[PDB]
């Protein structure tokens, strides 16, 4: 009831972990269809939850998150225009993804799974 069916809750947030691949932009459109957006990780607490959650899921797959790198600055932004902290910078158009315990960087036009996030009721 705070979260949709098939979604997982942590505090104010609900998350959906995909079982299909898409490119970064299309993954975002998939989240948008569900009234959500690609996962944004704004704290160590949330990162720890996300890494913990994926560990319960087979494989150490790649999951798009809502981070993209400007082609002029090289600077990372979440899709709401906020900057990640120095603890959540992807390791070295380009977009970010989570794999196991790490945030990494990839060409946006590649196929990965994705994680969506929306506010719980
Ligand atoms: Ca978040």
């Amino acid at each position: 009831s705070p979260c949709p069916n098939n979604w997982i809750q942590n505090r104010e947030s609900c998350y959906y972990v995909s079982e299909i691949w898409s490119i970064w932009h299309t993954s975002q459109e998939n989240c948008l269809k569900e009234g959500s957006t690609l996962l944004q990780i704004e704290s160590k607490e949330e990162m720890d939850f996300i890494t913990g959650s994926l560990r319960k899921i087979k494989g150490s797959y790649d999951y798009w998150v809502g981070l993209s790198q400007d082609g002029h600055s090289g600077r990372w932004l979440w899709q709401d225009g906020s900057s990640p902290s120095p603890g959540l910078l992807p390791a070295e158009q380009v977009c970010g993804y989570v794999k196991s315990n790490s945030l990494l960087s990839s060409n946006c036009d590649t196929w990965k799974y994705f994680i969506c996030e929306k506010y719980a009721l």
